């Protein structure tokens, strides 16, 4: 209950929608986070130790927002725990034509079909050479950076695609995610199939295995909330067999939930926000069942407090992230979500996060 956080929520985010179209509001925002300007000290019990690394908080931004690595060090400077890059593609492309991002205020949510634009592995890689030494260093404080992979359209080779973002981005990433999941490229979800995804993620693997120590990155797959239960069962197959690293739970979905109010509804593209919340929390509690707990799942999906944040963590993440809700809360929400869970950890008897995590099926 902060001065920004209602400022923001109240005032400033409502006059910035008012005033730009979402895809513009979307390039400001970077903008913004890139140069600085913008608006809490973690403490001990927020700090979680996964995929080989420490995370000073457990509260990521999710792929999707800085798309080409351009904004980096502004996000750890917003509070977040972890940074995730991308969707990035091989080739640079352009992605779908305007408009292809859309808000949906009476539900807090977002639909986008952006279509994977991306300024390429070339253009990304040399724009993390940059600051390579200043994120060992921000990794080795707790602030771990991911790198998410896409594919290009005219693309052949699916896992080609992929192998080439391993070889490319693993060597500056803390951990790589095939994003096999994204609703806006054709026949991509289709690489969630048990026979289509083990050969993917085996030569994700091999690739990722030939890099040196040191440039070796976790592999993490991000599935849908889309999936049928045969669908979960095989992914979840298929990641133990494999020893993928873990899980980012969800992605956006194609589904409508019945009530959504927008006018702009039946737009095509991936829902995201708070229509998303409790379909991605049963998919991350779904998911951890069925690896038995011993896979770490970042959560994703419709998070905008710390209740949101424990229930996934509850449900099974070890970590979270969120990205739509800065749309209604801006960068205050970082912080908001980060006191809020806290002081839930503290009130339900948690010693700290990782006590949490899976709570809900100890129970
Ligand atoms: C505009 C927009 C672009 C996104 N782009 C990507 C992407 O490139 N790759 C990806 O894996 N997820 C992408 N996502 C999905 C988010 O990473 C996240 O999984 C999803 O939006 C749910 O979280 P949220 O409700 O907090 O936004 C995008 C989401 C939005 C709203
Ligand atoms: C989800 C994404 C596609 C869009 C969707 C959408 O419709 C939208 N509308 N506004 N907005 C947005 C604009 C912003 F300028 C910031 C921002 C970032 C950093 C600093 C500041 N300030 C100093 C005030 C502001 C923000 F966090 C979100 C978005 C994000
Ligand atoms: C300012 C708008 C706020 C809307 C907040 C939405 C609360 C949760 C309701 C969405 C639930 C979607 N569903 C059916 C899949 O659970
Ligand atoms: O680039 C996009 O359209 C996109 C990719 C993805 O993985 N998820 C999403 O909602 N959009």
């Amino acid at each position: 209950a902060t001065g920004d956080e209602r400022f923001y929520a109240e005032h400033l985010m409502p006059t910035l929608q008012g005033l730009l179209d979402p895809e513009s509001a979307h390039r400001l925002a970077v903008r913004f986070t890139s140069l600085g300007l913008l608006p809490f000290q973690d403490s001990d019990m927020l700090e979680v130790r996964v995929l080989g690394h420490k995370f000073r908080n457990p509260v990521g931004i999710a792929a999707g927002f800085d798309k080409h690595g351009e904004a980096v060090d502004g996000l750890y400077k917003m509070g977040f725990g972890f940074v995730e890059i991308g969707s990035v593609t091989p080739k640079p492309q352009e992605g779908n034509p305007r408009p292809r991002v859309f808000r949906l205020p009476e539900d807090q949510a977002v639909i986008n079909r952006y279509g994977f634009n991306s300024h390429g592995l070339s253009v990304v890689e040399h724009r993390l050479r940059a600051r390579q030494q200043k994120q060992a260093k921000l990794t080795e404080d707790g602030l771990p950076l991911g790198v998410n992979l896409g594919k290009n359209k005219t693309s052949v080779d699916a896992a080609e695609d992929y192998a080439e973002g391993v070889r490319v981005l693993g060597p500056l990433a803390d951990y790589l995610v095939v994003n096999v999941s994204s609703p806006n490229t054709a026949g991509l979800r289709s690489l969630q199939g048990k026979a289509e995804l083990r050969r993917l993620l085996t030569k994700v693997l091999q690739e990722r295995d030939g890099l040196r120590r040191v440039h070796r990155p976790a592999v993490l797959v991000k599935i849908a909330p889309d999936l049928t239960s045969q669908d979960k069962e095989d992914i979840a197959s298929v990641v133990k067999e494999l020893g993928i690293d873990g899980l980012i739970v969800t992605n956006t979905t194609v589904s409508r939930p019945a009530g959504l109010q927008g006018a702009l509804r039946s737009e095509t593209g991936g829902l995201s926000g708070k229509p998303l919340r409790d379909l991605s929390t049963q998919t991350i509690r779904e998911m951890y069942a069925l690896t038995q707990g011993r896979v770490p799942i970042i959560g994703v999906g419709g998070v905008s407090s710390g209740q949101d944040a424990l229930e996934k963590i509850r449900a099974g993440a070890s970590l979270v992230q969120l990205y739509t809700a800065l749309t209604f809360w801006g960068p205050p929400v970082v912080g908001k979500v980060k006191r809020e869970l806290e002081a839930l950890l503290k009130e339900q008897g948690f010693g700290g996060v990782t006590d949490a995590i899976g709570a809900d099926h100890r129970r």
